């Protein structure tokens, strides 16, 4: 039961990341701003800069008045907030957080949402996983967690959890960056980004998937408020599950984390007497046909609603779809139920 | 099923903050019927209230913003038989009634206290006399905002006390401190939300064993929980006064939950029983409703404070009223001129 173990840095660097100034985007990298950029290669260390060039090449910076030291201290507040599981860790925010980055690049969003909404968009992108134990919302109420104590009667127990944290480092002092907004606006934040953390439980997007498919049918309309709200969870559930949007070796590397830590949590729930979910248990899970099922009812439609309203998008479904198709050469040459002994799919 | 707004003080200034015992000998009292206060002078009666609980020297609050957010709340109210001004006057007196008799200073901050006074003022903000699942149906702008996230009504009547902080010379917190204007918004999102049914239904079970264990004041949890169940027994209060007042209010209750099922049936859907006067029988839906969603609250309420178990009497006292009243109601739906005057 060690490996569900999954320690905090520190309790809920500074002057060192500010020393040499925010650094252009094309000088972390000339494909920064490109599908086919694969943000886990970035080195951990570099993350926290190039959050800040995301911000800068934006414009956020400078069109907010935001403090560049504030914004350090809280972009290195957020990346000392999650802990180590196998997927959601600080390399899963900051990939997600990169893939907004690009929507806001590729699909010229401005042209969709307002600005303090892309602004919230980020943010939350940054912070929607904040604190996660590896475990999903189910076994917070099977375990009887504090956090289910707290949040269990209104769903959704971890991602309200995500969403206090966020609330709580932007309460620590010297990590506000938007405390000089007004009260209208502050509360607009505060808002956006309960509403876009909230969106990434997939029983709010499997709510509200009817209503995305009407605003897709009829078409985005820019003037309609509801059609922005659906937009922004649209997106932040793309971003949530862009890993699926890279090449072959970033699906396959994320199907061993996302597995070792699924099955860790079922052997975890093994200890504690209770049967786990098919798909966290290592002695029942046959992962190219979970793997399949994932990106045909939960991925693919994601990516597909998409291509409807942007068809810039359309080369991002397309890369999702050949990924389930390599998924599917993958099960006629994989003869093994969870994942093999060394926990390693690099021979697929 | 119309409902107007009669918008988009000098009276209030002169005279406005009276000792409570001129409004009424009786006016602490838990056997006081605040629906008796004439509606021009409910205004003056919340000054009164606040002044007596000392929070307008306590904060620090301007008398005459403290008027004009006063009218603007009054005035934020439609006129449906039964969510209107008169009901939000009343709830608020009811929560002035728990600060004067139970120990709530034992229990609760001084914030906690004056956010649910204030909460209770807006709690119903903008009601159209028509539920959370009517919007849904309806298809209306307060659902296509909300419903996604739960408790369209509420959000709605918590958004419109936001409004009117945010209206010029009506912000009572302005001079907070970012941090405890923060905190007002905060509770008051907590407590408006919890007078949703369907989250009381929820948090019942941690309501039911926070009593069985026992109150702990230094329980951060232990407060928002009291909260909510403070809150939904303002609410609910009309069911703790006298028969007059229980009849009064099932009268007002149907009359606006029969126009809401009148109003689906014009749209060719089908009402809830409740709601359909050719259905509804007052006496057996008021025995279910007290059963299970009244009487529970001041039930508990009489756990934590002994003080309050002559609240939970009258309310199981109104209950047995209906079983025996029930012999001589022989029809669904209300009489033709809407009164229960013939009980
Ligand atoms: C954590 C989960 C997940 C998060 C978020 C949402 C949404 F859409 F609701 F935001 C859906 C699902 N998740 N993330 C991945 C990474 O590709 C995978 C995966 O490969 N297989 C899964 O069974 N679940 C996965
Ligand atoms: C509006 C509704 C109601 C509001 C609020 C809450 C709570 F508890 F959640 F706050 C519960 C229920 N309500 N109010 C009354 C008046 O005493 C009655 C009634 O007598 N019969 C009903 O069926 N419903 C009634
Ligand atoms: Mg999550
Ligand atoms: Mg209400
Ligand atoms: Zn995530
Ligand atoms: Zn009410």
């Amino acid at each position: 039961l060690s490996t569900s173990l999954y320690k905090k840095a520190g309790f809920d660097e500074y002057t060192k990341l500010l020393h040499d100034g925010i650094q252009p985007v094309a000088a972390i990298d000339s494909n920064f701003a490109s599908f086919t950029y694969t943000p886990r290669s970035l080195p951990e260390d570099d993350t926290s800069m190039a959050i800040l060039s995301m911000l800068q090449d934006m414009n956020f910076i400078n069109n907010y008045k935001i403090d560049c030291p504030t914004l350090a201290r809280f972009c290195l507040m957020v990346k000392k907030g999650y802990r180590d599981p196998p997927y959601h860790n600080w390399m899963h925010a900051f990939s997600v957080s990169h893939f907004c980055y690009l929507l806001y690049k590729n699909l010229e969003l401005t042209n969709y949402l307002e600005d303090i909404e892309i602004f919230a968009l980020f943010i939350s992108c940054m912070c929607h996983d904040l604190d996660h134990r590896g475990t999903n919302n189910s076994f917070q109420v099977a375990s009887k967690s504090v956090l289910a104590a707290l949040y269990s009667s209104e769903g959704s127990v971890m991602e309200r959890h995500h969403f206090a944290q966020a609330i709580a480092i932007l309460n620590t002092h010297g990590c506000n960056i938007f405390d000089h907004f007004s009260r209208k606006d502050y509360q607009r934040m505060l808002d956006l980004m309960r509403d876009i953390i909230l969106a990434t439980d997939l029983a709010h997007h499997l709510r509200i998937f009817k209503d995305l498919q009407k605003m897709a049918e009829v078409g985005y309309d820019r003037n309609n408020k509801q059609h922005h709200r659906l937009l922004l969870c649209l997106l932040m559930t793309s971003c949530d599950l862009s890993d699926q949007t890279k090449g072959w070796k970033t699906t396959r590397k994320i199907a061993e984390l996302i597995y070792k830590e699924f099955f860790s949590q079922g052997d975890l729930e093994k200890a504690m007497g209770n049967r786990p979910m098919e798909m966290m248990d290592r002695e029942k899970a046959y992962i190219p046909e979970l793997q399949i099922s994932f990106m045909e009812h939960i991925a693919m439609p994601i990516y597909k609603l998409l291509q409807d309203l942007f068809p810039k998008a359309a080369e991002l479904y397309e890369r999702v779809a050949s990924n389930r198709e390599h998924w599917t050469k993958v099960s006629h040459k994989f003869t093994i139920r969870g994942l093999p002994s060394n926990n390693s799919l690099d021979f697929l």
